[PDB]
């Protein structure tokens, strides 16, 4: 029990030069620990909103970058399923009364890393949950999605298949990528680097959105980058050149439905 | 040996909000699981194609959602793949012997559900098959791709790497998506909501289709939605807005060709 | 020790049609062992670079696969995930010795078959390596990513989520699909059949390239195929039909940079 957990992680980070799998203090450990145990159980998030907007808590992606340095490599599995990795899967010794507590279902092959929360009623389908990512409840990730480091997953969110939710662990300073509650994200699509997918919107299949993806309203004519406005209808398409000899792929934001309309039409409705 | 398995299946429907996995009867969970039991067999599918319209069984997809509803979630595997679900997978248990029977290969992390059938000279690569799914005699299933639910996947057909084709359990009447024998899927192209991708036609890599998806034919010019024709060659491309200021993607069919050309042309020759 | 491997791997393959895992001599499977521990190993390689040109080996591509048509088909894994397949995987017995030799970390649930080489510093997060590819120094593989049969990755390049490199084995002629030193390329990206992309380039999210591709270059308006320019920086974009009522995707080259501008600015910062 730290007296301040946030002062010793930021200490070690400091000293993390000094810091090996082999040398480092129990002290240094167990703050580490104590900070992924409480980013599993949902009790720590990197990030969180308040007042609003999303804040993102610099001190815990060092405690997940000084668990990585902190611990070796060690062979993981058996059989035709060998692995050699430093960081332990979510639910590794779990038995059914830990998977009953967690009141979520995990597909076969689908893993989580330790460091993760998995909130009540989310379906992992065969797909991947980094350290750090905030998976809140009622959430559908789907085959052969990702969601990425620290990025926070709300509520009823449907991740459908191959669908990529893009790790932000370094910059520090970075939000890590958000996808707000009741979101629907098509397949294949890909949400990266700490764009904000604001709650109710809807992506079709093929929207790719970085921090440089042009955001085109079609309503409006206008351009954005970074965010897309809350219960936005956003299909891939593309602008031309001012010259006419080609164009380039964006994301055109279609419409804009408000919470009544998400409840009472379908997604496949929508369009 | 029910009287009549449909009427059974269609009764517990009725009375499904009933049953648990502790109170249903043994008769409903016979009829439940020799119908799972057919899927898997390839003696029920969920949608076959009768004087050349495909028809769907809705009594089946009853089943198969009354089969989640009979059962607990269990803990599955071990050591740093332990899962929790209630789905069996389809191979537990087998040996060499079943393995020979089914005249397939599962290369590893393959998994496919119980339900699933898998036809003989079938390579399932990395990939993943959901319950309900028929995939028909020397179909390639390549690295992460995905089966989905209820879908029906013809003879020599090749899915390319990471192809998705959607799963359709509800709506109850709505068919399963098709792809018809002897398709080629490119990479990372997505099939979903019950289109039909019919014989012999391919599609480039990224071609994304839903019912909402327009399909612009070249040669004539038209717009289709929600079914590839025989022979179709379908590219990604997209159609401008009626004032020049942006497009919208969409699907192209570029060429049709005839199963001659199909047999005496490669998939990288056809473009 | 064959007194010339390669001789004894071509007669081998003239005569692969009385060949199978029961009638094979010891002689021709210890020339394909020898060959496939080879490549395990990376002492040979399928595509090697020579006077500045990629090279293909034909009669490894024959080793390899030889090595198919010298085994059966035998049971892998346990409970969930029982698998049946003739190629081995490459970690199959593997302790810490081994694994620490090695130099490179195998997330779970990640697989590579025997066969593939893999360099120290290399990541593999969740993916798929196939027989004969070369993964060189440095190098990471992300999550859902395949690096597919004899394709060639150079060193420090990252394959981000979901990237797809195709496999080339047959025809026995064509040369593998090449990924230079210090690549990156974006999420949900395709380069198959043998494209080359050169040194030092940008691969943006959501780009496909094929043999069929169009390589449009903003800066000089010229079309290519086949072949990213060293430094270039690609996202999608489409090219106009000549009457105007459609487009179809392609790739566009946006800028080339040098390796000076790779070092002192970020993927993120490059666009
Ligand atoms: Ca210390
Ligand atoms: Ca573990
Ligand atoms: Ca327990
Ligand atoms: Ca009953
Ligand atoms: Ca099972
Ligand atoms: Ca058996
Ligand atoms: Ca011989
Ligand atoms: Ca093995
Ligand atoms: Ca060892
Ligand atoms: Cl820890
Ligand atoms: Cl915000
Ligand atoms: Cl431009
Ligand atoms: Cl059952
Ligand atoms: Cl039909
Ligand atoms: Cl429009
Ligand atoms: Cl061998
Ligand atoms: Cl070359
Ligand atoms: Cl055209």
């Amino acid at each position: 029990h730290t007296l301040d957990l946030q002062t010793t992680i930021e200490q070690a980070w400091e000293n993390r030069a000094n810091l090996s799998p082999v040398d480092a203090s129990a002290e240094v450990r167990d703050a580490v620990e104590h900070t992924i145990d409480g980013l599993d159980l949902g009790r720590l998030r990197v990030a969180e909103k308040i007042d609003d907007q999303w804040i993102v808590h610099q001190w815990i992606k060092k405690a997940v970058l000084l668990s990585f340095r902190l611990h070796d490599n060690a062979v993981m599995g058996q059989g035709p399923l060998q692995f050699y990795d430093k960081v332990p899967t979510k639910f590794a010794g779990y038995g059914e009364a830990a998977f009953k507590a967690g009141g979520y279902r995990v597909v076969p092959p689908a893993v989580a890393r330790r460091g993760a929360f998995i909130a009540r009623n989310v379906v992992l389908m065969p797909s991947y949950v980094n350290i750090g990512a905030y998976v809140d409840e009622g959430t559908m990730v789907d085959t052969w999605a990702t969601v990425g480091s620290c990025a926070q997953i709300g509520k009823n969110v449907h991740l459908s298949g191959g669908v990529g939710i893009g790790g932000v662990l370094e910059p520090l300073q970075a939000n890590p990528t958000i996808i707000e509650d009741n979101c629907f994200i098509g397949a294949r699509s890909e949400v990266v680097e700490g764009v904000v997918v604001e709650e109710n919107s809807v992506l079709a299949m093929g929207v790719f959105l970085s921090q440089s993806t042009k955001i085109y309203d079609r309503a409006t004519g206008k351009v954005s980058y970074g965010r897309v406005p809350s219960g936005s209808v956003v299909v891939p398409g593309s602008l031309p050149s001012e010259d006419g000899s080609h164009s380039l792929a964006c994301a055109v934001i279609v419409k804009r439905v408000d919470a009544q309309t998400r409840a009472k039409t379908s997604i496949n409705d929508l369009l």
